[PDB]
């Protein structure tokens, strides 16, 4: 769900997930996808493209189990969809941390309706 | 559009609109409505209910003209829909400023998918 997604992003980046990534760019947080704005945004593009196959689970609401073991996100889920969902969230969390170097605060509270359409997944 | 709306909220409250009201509560900013969580959220519940009386104007994208005169938002505006929309945005801006006294930061980046459903407008 959004709870696990948020903890993962916090754990990886060390930043408040809802505040930095809840409305970042044309892809991250609320809503769907659009043309990415930078690498941080492109992380979430893939993240949502990754969500697309889970038809599945509710990526926002369905909870799942995972562990923070030696500063590594370990998905511990039986249930195919939830396991895939957890791996989606793990990936984006990692990607977000790797691209902290180009995090732009000007995209933090982006107005998404004015985003250009995204390429299909 | 979101630009005039955000400017209004800034002018009345003195606060960053996207940051304070972009994802506040179950009703402020992105998405639809849910059960209000305080007075400030309820100011956006009304705001979104007000959008539903419009006649084909786009509340998120359509620009309109307004003036900041004697510290009052004065909707100019030709085009009747745009004017009602301007009045809708003006209302919530004032309402948001009037209810700054009970603004709760813990609702700032609220997780809206877990909000309980709103009544019909
Ligand atoms: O963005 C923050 O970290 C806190 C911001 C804030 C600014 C003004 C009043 C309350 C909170």
């Amino acid at each position: 769900s959004l709870f696990e997604l948020g903890k993962m992003i916090l754990q990886e980046t060390g930043k408040n997930p809802a505040k930095s990534y809840g409305a970042y760019g044309c892809n991250c947080g609320v809503l769907g996808r659009g043309q990415p704005k930078d690498a941080t945004d492109r992380c979430c593009y893939v993240h949502k493209c990754c969500y697309k196959k889970l038809t599945g689970c509710d990526p926002k609401k369905d909870r799942y189990s995972y562990s923070w073991k030696d500063k590594t996100i370990v998905c511990g889920e039986n249930n195919p969809c939830l396991k895939e969902l957890c791996e989606c969230d793990k990936a984006v969390a990692i990607c977000l941390r790797e691209n902290l170097g180009t995090y732009n605060k000007k995209y933090r509270y982006h107005l998404k309706p004015f985003c250009k359409k995204a390429d299909p997944c």
